[PDB]
């Protein structure tokens, strides 16, 4: 029945994606009731990037100074505030097509969906993980910023990322859409070292499960270990440790396909010591970490977005 | 930077999915103007299914027999008719959410986004490649059928594909949106066996192109190659056959990168030779071969949709 890096329907977000332009920077920003987010860095110029003084640069901007775009439909600024890192835009216009939305802060191994825009325009739609250095391994521009991630649950859209900038290594980082860097990152244009990444165990082990729901059974093997023992080896080669709580989310997959965690634990800890002998789980060579078991029940369960 | 399969965004496409039931049979149909398109399929019982005259199947059916379900809101069928293997319900109500679309036949190689949809629901949108041997590996449970591919130029849906069955080896098979199956498939309960799969030669090109944009350059090697010398080695790898149509679609990537097709086949071949020895290309351990030239282009040059 096949597996695939799937992301959610794009649609309710589509009509959210407004074009915000302050000064020479043109980005994204995310239009909710008469709101509009869009990352703060928008009212710097190059110069105001090196060291922002953002309550002081916000002082001295004008509503008129920020030029909102929906569709070919020019939104008119008559408020502007902060929050953190976010900047809130209240325009005269609350947006037809909003959804039922929540703001989410979402943890490190937990995935969402990209909406890549440009000019307040959807590009495309992919799946991410939080990575465990709080970064995300998008693909995104110049002028992608302001793009958001979600979730959708039954039919509320869980905002949990807006995209504010790229690190030298390629990699992307942005905050929650109360405005809150995810990880120990500035929108200041200065030198920030991303923590060093580590895999997530929990991911892995959920795509183990996605294996063994499309018939792959090779890897299952005759050993077991302690929840302790497993995490010792993880350790060894930079996997996240496995809490309790994770065995509990990846409950489900373990009372749908009848294995217990701590015996797919085994079957991991084998395949990180003596690697895959040349087999492939799920088309890949590779363990696969960008599943969260919430991920695998919905794309081998089939559910559904109203 | 980065690189990601990245689908359409699926919002002009959500509003046309309905759900269609017919005896017992519920799947998807596609809701344009005042016609669903579904598979004729859902007309047969389990019985049917192994030798179905559908000539006959369908004039023993009345408008009444088939449940069109539009959210909460049942379209009434009006009118039935059939094409190659579409069913064409005429309804009473035009979507008015009816996009810009045309129906397009796509050849093997080619890619479209899925979405995947349950009781005419989206589940979600994942991207995907006609394989050579005119099938899809897909991500489709029970209920999938009916469920749609397309790209978007502009504002234009193309609808492509329509998901029709999943053979024995989990790969999926289906029809243009005029109702003619992709490869030697048809809807009956018959064993068919998939042709033998090959490996898109000039996406796999188009990929590493991608790659050397994404920095990765450890892979170029000093050999070069002769188009008719590359296909010798690609012919023993299962690779598809590099037409100099081919070359020629690889050229906006071998300028924009500055290395040559063949030089980048002579990569190729050394790959195809020796391995990766446990290198990763875009993280991939794999060559992959489900992005087209055109893929990695709007991907790494940033074209949006409206
Ligand atoms: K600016
Ligand atoms: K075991
Ligand atoms: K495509
Ligand atoms: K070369």
């Amino acid at each position: 029945s096949g597996f695939r890096k799937m992301a959610f329907p794009s649609g309710k977000v589509e009509g959210c994606m407004v074009q915000v332009t302050c000064g020479t920077t043109t980005l994204n920003g995310l239009w909710l009731d008469d709101v509009v987010y869009c990352p703060r860095h928008v009212i710097c110029t190059s110069e105001d990037m090196l060291n922002p003084n953002y309550e002081d640069l916000l002082i001295r901007k004008s509503n008129h100074n920020f030029l909102v775009q929906a569709g070919n439909v020019q939104l008119r600024v008559i408020g502007h505030s902060m929050q953190n890192c976010v900047l809130k835009l209240k325009v005269d216009t609350a947006n037809p097509k909003t959804p039922k939305y929540k703001f989410v802060r979402i943890q490190p191994g937990q995935t969402f969906s990209v909406l890549a825009c440009y000019n307040g325009s959807p590009s495309g739609v992919y799946q991410c993980a939080m990575r465990p250095n709080f970064t995300i391994k998008g693909s995104f521009l110049n002028g992608s910023c302001g793009s958001v991630g979600f979730n959708i649950d039954y039919d509320c859209v869980s905002f949990c990322y807006m995209h504010h900038m790229e690190l030298p290594t390629g990699v992307h980082a942005g905050t929650d859409l109360e405005g809150n860097f995810y990880g120990p990152f500035v929108d200041r244009q200065t030198a920030q070292a991303a923590g060093t990444d580590t895999t997530i165990t929990v991911n892995v082990l959920a795509w183990l499960y996605a294996a063994v729901i499309n018939g792959d059974r090779w890897f299952l093997n005759r050993f077991t270990t302690t929840l302790n023992d497993f995490n010792l080896v993880a350790m060894k080669y930079n996997y996240e440790p496995l809490t309790q709580d994770h065995v509990d989310i990846l409950g489900p997959l373990s009372a749908q396909t009848g294995i217990a965690v701590l015996d797919m634990c085994a079957s991991l800890k084998e395949l990180l010591q003596n690697g895959m002998n040349g087999r492939t789980i799920l088309g890949s060579a590779l363990l696969e970490d960008e599943f969260t078991p919430f991920d695998v029940v919905r794309q081998c369960s089939g559910v559904t977005f109203q």
